[PDB]
Order: structure tokens, then sequence, then C-alpha cells
């Protein structure tokens, strides 16, 4: 008898989404004339009223020179680059064969299905209800696959015990008119306000310059329902010039916590025709030859922002082509201190990345010299106290570079986890400190995210160290999103016992997810 | 001083189009401090009642290390491709200045623009009427351009006496739901109707495989304005597989002149994943195994399609890979035989180009030998009664190939213009021939169209003869369209004065233009 070869998902589970692909099955027919049904079990502990529905979808064959490739599917089943159409499957890839409603913890989808003379494609879809809980987990098996009227062999290729995680799709491709959302940021007001601030890119997903706004959602509710979205920067037809050359991008946001005055940082590029930043912007101050460097403040817990504050003549050397914040969160040291990272273009066009501090509650800002050479997007997070730990993204590549400062970025001095501890294909990555005092584990932890890989971005995953980032030991990691996407990812402390992610994933332009703080650290 | 460089656009002005380019103005503002006004003067034969407006638009600088590669705009201002977005330039790059409604022969556009220190890119916009005439063609000078208060030096890089005609964009990116449409096939029937045939790929670009049927598109008033879209094919969820493993593609049409009916063939493929088909059409007969050649039939001048019938197994020798017809039209010979350009990759799988006839009106057909090795894309015109003239995309690169055959294909002769007299990029090209009878020059002409280049698909060029294809004198040609876009064309003799082209150009998907042959043949 032919073998049902099946492989289950490690993606978020959007909570709005009417589909999620949650196993796909693969069947080269040899001697098998129908698929009748397939039988399907919700572990134990899985919370049947927060699941609306579970489908089989069919997808067809594949092409016969892709045969023996390992492949389960033939083409992506659910977009999340088309405008509009982020929410279903795309109908002309599978056809629903089966679906049902309210379902209890035992589901038997009937496909009775004529096999094509070759490989078969389905999959099985999960909808939850839109008021599904963010810290829902959802397990399941296979039961039973009834093939020609007999049971048919299954081989799972993929692990045992997955948790499959909800999340919510924060942006979608052409929400709001914008066609994609990139470059996420995420901080925790006093108030336990979470604020999610991302680059509108309206035409395209291409860099600056082009026509880019800093976007930002607001919830109130852990995450659960984001508020419409603001603009805190936007620069529309500065200088007479078209809106697509007055963009603004690549934000860092942070929460003074003495006052709870939150600020956003962010590049402001003036003109460039229609080219990237990154080998536009020169050398100078004004903004007709140099991106500036622009802050907007807000003081009633994210709701409204001040006009711009233009900081450029502050920090920038006239010497560097381009200086900018390094995009997603800056932080509040525990003397008082505002600290962003940041990262520049020295005279020799070479990157690299440091940090803006200020003492005066956001006034002013001083930047020393940078950590490290060859360098570019980073973000801080204060160790111990008074030491900065920078984690930063290498172009040698392979691996994270980590330095510390204990003067606010004069010296610097190479860490033990640098160019070893945390691999990365060169790409943004998320770090942030929780003090013992701060979360029911009763002990100080670093938390970092980024693909966990050398090559590619997918395998979003969030790690723990317990030990000042000297150790990330395995079992103390999360993988979210084995998807391919574009990798950025910002963390935040929900709360004490909450872990919350922004990202760039493959189910969405920007993704949140809340993740236990028990559930990482077991 | 400093001088305005102008250069004027050669493309396609669409009727329903808010926006058309017109001209491209570029400053490099080194002693300029605003620019006033620019001052157009239409030519004193243009019909200024079948124009809507004129509007001057900024669009900014440019990057500085693009200065002096003689840029005239530092981006693509109105989308050819962005579904339900090319209508109207975008409007975050270009900046609309000054309009001026329901223009006279003389114009004054007031800008009053602040100049950026560096360059700067302006454009005027030309809009027809909706209810415009194809025939109109729009000339055009630009008197004046007035900086800080000076006339300031104007250098026109585009020649003199450019003329510029109009088009209807028969179909745009995202119409009716299908993100694109591409491979035109265009006839007129004997009650003087024009049917435009082509594939809509609904979800991207990608040839078959895919989610793709046959479009067409009716018009009873030589092309001013067009019927809502008819499916003449469409396979849906056949076989039990996804629509997107069930498309047909590269239609081509043909008018059996002795009863009006009209036939279209395409290639129906089924299955082969999410791949091309022409790499996983293999050998055999059926829908599981190799494409599809499918007919659908009109008795109504176009109006109702037929169910499909399949001919495969009249034409297909089991040995070859894929059997297709050449995309476009087809032909009635003088002496009733209906006549389709056909393809076959053989089982070494090398394609080859051919002809199948049928002589009882469309019930039976069939294929003999092929006319050269290697060669795909191909259309037939009978040039003398009973010499069939078979002009071929030839994979050798550089020119068509051209041979006749006076016994339906079973033996070919190479033509003297063959791998000569017209230069391609390889890529589809349109050949009809048009009697003495039934035209108004009362001579044999034969007329083609491709992008007449031998690198990239752009200007877009009609290409008349008078000695049966020996000679395509220059003087008998016209150049529609300088953009790059598809490539893709097909011809027909709207009546006895003008010629009307189908074509895939860099304004829209499907382009429908009308050019006298007194204007080609002067």
């Amino acid at each position: 008898s032919d073998t049902v070869f099946v492989r289950e998902t490690q993606i978020p589970v959007l909570i709005e989404r009417q589909d999620n692909v949650l196993f796909m099955l693969r069947l080269n027919a040899k001697e098998s004339h129908t698929l009748d049904e397939v039988v399907l079990n919700f572990g134990k502990d899985v919370n049947m009223s927060d699941i609306q529905s579970v489908k089989l979808y069919y997808s067809g064959t594949e092409a016969r020179q892709n045969y023996g490739k390992n492949f389960f599917a033939p083409v992506s089943y659910i977009s999340s680059h088309t405008p509009g159409k982020t929410l279903a499957a795309n109908p002309s890839y599978s056809i629903n064969k089966s679906q049902v409603n309210n379902p209890k913890r035992k589901v038997a989808l009937k496909a009775n299905q004529k096999l094509f003379p070759g490989i078969n494609y389905f999959w099985i879809s999960l909808q939850m209800k839109p008021d599904a809980s963010l810290l829902d987990k959802v397990a399941a098996k296979i039961a039973a696959i009834k093939v020609d009227n007999k049971e048919a062999l299954m081989h799972t290729v993929s692990p045992e015990n997955i948790v499959h995680r909800v999340g919510v799709g924060v942006r979608h491709a052409g929400d709001d008119g914008s066609a994609s959302f990139r470059i996420p940021g995420l901080v925790t007001t006093n108030k336990g306000t979470l604020l999610g601030v991302y680059d509108v890119r309206y035409n395209n997903s291409a860099d600056l310059q082009e026509h880019v706004d800093i976007g930002l959602s607001r919830s109130v509710d852990g995450g659960k329902t984001w508020e419409k979205m603001r603009l805190p920067l936007a620069f529309g037809e500065t200088g007479d010039l078209p809106a697509a050359q007055n963009g603004v991008g690549d934000p860092s946001i942070l929460v003074d916590t003495k006052t709870n005055t939150v600020w956003v940082v962010a590049a402001w590029t003036h003109g460039m025709g229609n080219q990237r930043a990154w080998w536009s912007s020169y050398p100078g101050m004004d903004m007709n030859h140099t991106a500036q460097l622009v802050l907007s403040k807000s003081t009633d817990d994210g709701k409204t922002w001040s006009k711009p504050i233009n900081i450029t003549e502050q920090v920038k050397d006239p010497s560097w082509y381009f200086l900018l914040q390094g995009p997603g969160r800056g932080i509040t040291m525990q003397d008082g201190t505002l600290v962003f990272p940041i990262q520049f273009i020295d005279s020799t066009r070479v990157p690299n990345a440091g940090i803006m501090y200020s003492k005066d509650r956001g006034e002013t800002w001083k930047i020393h010299n940078y950590a490290r050479t060859n360098t570019t997007e980073a973000q801080v997070a204060e160790v111990e106290p008074g030491v900065l730990m920078l984690n930063m993204r290498d172009n040698r590549g392979g691996s994270r570079a980590i330095s510390t400062t204990k003067d606010l970025g004069k010296t610097w001095t190479e860490h033990s986890s640098s160019r070893k501890a945390l691999q990365e294909p060169v790409c943004m990555a998320s770090l942030i400190s929780v003090k013992a005092k701060d979360n029911v584990l009763n002990k100080d932890i670093l938390l970092f995210s980024n693909p966990n890989t050398v090559k590619g971005r997918h395998h979003i995953t969030i790690k723990a160290s317990l030990d000042g980032g000297v150790t990330w030991l395995p079992e103390h990691q999360v993988m979210l999103d084995e998807g391919e996407g574009w990798g950025y990812s910002c963390l935040t402390m929900i709360d004490k016992e909450t872990i919350g992610i922004l990202y760039e994933s493959s189910v969405a332009h920007m993704t949140f997810q809340a993740v236990q703080l028990r559930d990482i650290i077991k």
C-alpha cells in the first residue's frame, strides 16, 4: 500500500486569519484511487471553544520533474504579500473538500477525493475564533487516514510534541492602503500599554528612499486588540519635494521609565531620487546632503505625538555619509540615562555601530566612539548596573558581535560570547534585559530573538540567558516561525510573566505573539 | 546660465487615462532659484476639443551618484502593472503644480516651484476626453520656460515633428480581478466586429502552469469601445484538480471568412504542479501527461462560445513533449482552407514551428512536417493564392526565419528574406496579408509588427511590404511605443483604410491603436 507522508507545520496561527496551515499531506498514488477521510484529534488540554473550524483542502499534483524532491506542497497556500488577500487560502491553489465548524476534540474530515495517478497534496486548515486567547496553545495528531475504504499507512517526518501558538497580524500587506510594512519596534509603557512601530512602505517593500512613514499600533489589552494606526513621523511634501523623496524609516522606540515619556527616532531622507539611501546619503549636515535624525515624543502613553525634532547637529559628525538609529528599541538605564543604539557610515564608507545617550530626559544627545568596525544594526541592553552590552549585526557574517561599555561608549570591551554564541544570517536582532525584580522567576535574564541560522531568514527563535549572556542554553529557546520572511523582530515584557514579540513573519508583515516566561524557561 | 533639457516621449496616449507623459524636463539649478512657468503650443491641426486637460508635474531631484547620466526622470511616473492604480500618475512621485482644463492651442502652466540646489525633474501630462477619436494625432512644442523671471535656454534631445497617437487600454493590470493579461490575438469578423483574445493570468504574469483563462474583448465600433470581458475557454476545477492546475493560454483566433464562424485555439495544461508547462509537458496523449489542444467556436459573431473541442488526438504525435498553437491569429485561405500556425517540442526536446489546416470548415485538422528546426512562435499569411508564408521566432537569435509552402506543410522552401530582413529579440511577431482588393491602396501588402530590435522588448513597430515580403522599406514603418513591455502583438484590418493592432505595450497590458494605411505608406 501507498504511504501518506505528513509534515506538521511550526508557524504562527493568526487569530484573525480564515485559514492557517496546520498539516501538509503528500500521497503518491501508485495503488490508491480515492482518499476517503482524515481524522484529527486535538490534545486534551486544547480549548476547543476558541476554535472556529477545521478544514481539509486538496491542492492537486506536482510537476513530474519534481518527483522525489520531498516537497509537501506545490505552491504557497496563503499569501502574506498580496494586498487585501492575505486572510484566506488562495482558492485557485486549494479546493475545500470538507469543513467542520465548532469542532469537537475528535474531527472527521471526509474528503472523497479522486486521486491523481501520481503525487497528491492535501493540507489541514485551522481557523480560530476572533476572541481566542493569545496564550492559547494548540496540539493535535492525525489519528487515521482512510484510503480506498482502508486505513492508510502514515509516516510523519516532523517531530512529536509540536506546540502550535497563535498570533495577531497587527499589519497585513495592503492595510490602510500601504503595500507593505517593515522594521518592527516594540516597547511596554509604565501603564502596561504596548506600542509597536514600523515602516509604512506604501508603494512597495523597497528601503529608503521612497514614500515611507513611521506607523504605530497601540494595544491596551496585552496585544489582543490594536488601535487604529497612528503616524508619529511623516513628512509628506516637505521642502516642496514629492512624498516619495521625503521618506522616514528604520524606527527605534523607547520608554523613559522615570516619566513614561515615549520617544521614537527615525531617519528622514530628503531628495535622493528613487535610489537607496544607504548609497545616496553623503557627507554634510543639512537635509539636502545627508539623512536627518529626527525624534518624536509622546507624553500621553503613545496616543499623540509631537512634531519632529531634528537632532542631527547634536550627534552627527559632518564627515559621516549616513547616521541613523539602530532599528528596534532603546532603553532607560537604572540611573535614568536614555540610550538608543546607532550606526554611522564613516568617511571611508564603512559602517560602525554604537550608542546614543541623553542624560537630560531626551533634550540633548551625545555619541562617543563606535564599538566595532563593519557593523550596522544593533540593540543595547543594561546587563549589569552601569554596564551596557551592544549586540551587533556583523558584515563579516555568521554570528553576532557583542561588546560592552561602562562609560557610555568612550571605550569598549569585546564580550566572551562575541562571534561565537549567537549565529545569524546577517540580519536585525533584538536584545532586552529583564531584572529579577521585574519577572516571576526572580532572576536577571537576557532575551534575544533573530533567525536562528547562518543562511536565510527563517526559524525565528527567542533565546534566554540566565548568566548575563555568557551562555544561551538550547532548552531555554522557543522557535516561533519555521517559514521564510524578512527576519526582523523586537522583544518586550508584556508583564512580569509574559514575553511579547513583534516581528516580520512568514504569515504577516507585522506579527505579534505572546510567550509565557515559564514556557521558555522550564 | 542654466539650461532646461527637454525629452519628448513617443508612447501611446491612452484615452481613458487621467495622465499621460508627454514631455520630461530636467534642470540642474546651479544658479536658478525658482521655475515660474512653462508655455507649450499644440500643433495647428490638433483637435483641442478632444483634449481634457494639460498638467505640469514636479518630481523632485536625483541621487547624487546618478548626476551626469542624462536621466530625465527619477522613477516611472505611471504604473502599468500595479493592480487598480494604472490610470493616474502616482501622487507620491509627482506633485501637480498647475492644470489647465479644456485648454486652447496655447497653454500657460504656471508652476512657481522653488528649485532644489541640484537636479530638478518636471513633466507635462496630457489627458484626452474619454470619447476622443482613435485617429486623433497630437503634436506640441514647448515655446518658453520662465526661470527666475527670465526665459531660460532650452535644449531638446528628442527629434522634431513627433506624432503622438492615442490608444485604448483594453485591459489594465487588475481588471476583473486578474493580476495581468498577456499574449494578444486580434481578428476582424465579416461584420466588421473586432475580437481580441489574450491570457487572463489571475495570480501573476507567470506562464502556464497557473490559474489562466482565455479572455475576449469585443468591439462593434472599430475599437473605440469594448464590451465586457468574455471567457471563451476556462477549465476551472476540471478533473477535480485546482484551477491553478487547469490553465489554458497562448490563444490564437481566426475567422472562417466563408461562414463568419470564429475559432479560438489554445493549450490546456492539466496538473504539472506550479511549474512551467514548457518543461512539465511530457510525451503521451492524455490530460495527465501532455498539454491538450482545445478549440472553441462562435457562430454569432463572437457573442457566445461553444464548449471546448479537444483535437489533440487529430494532430499530436505521441512522441512530442508539447504541441500548441502559435499565439496570435490564423487565416482563411482563398480556397477556403482554415490554417493555424503551430509549434511542437519533438522527442529530442527541440521545438519546431509549422502549420495545421482544415479542409472541412474546422471539423478535422492535419499537421504534416515542420518548417524549420529550433523555432517556436510563428504566424502565417497567404501571400499568393496557394502560397503560405510562415514567419517564425528563431531560437538562433537576431532575426525572423521565413519559409513558404505550396502543399500545406509537406515541403518547405526558405524565403529570400529569411534571417535577413526582419530583426527580432526572439519574441512573438504578427504577420498578415491584405489583398489589393481589400484596401484603399489597391495593392497587395504584407503587414508585420514586433519589437524592432535585437535586444529587449521596446520600440514596437508596424512594418509594411509592397512586394510579398521581399523588402520592408524603412519609410513604410510606424514606431508606436518606445517604452519597454512584454512585446507581443497582433494585427488586423479594421477596414479598407485603417490598421488595428492589439499588443503588450509600456502603458497597458492590452493596448489597442488604429493606424491609417496612408500614414504608414505615404
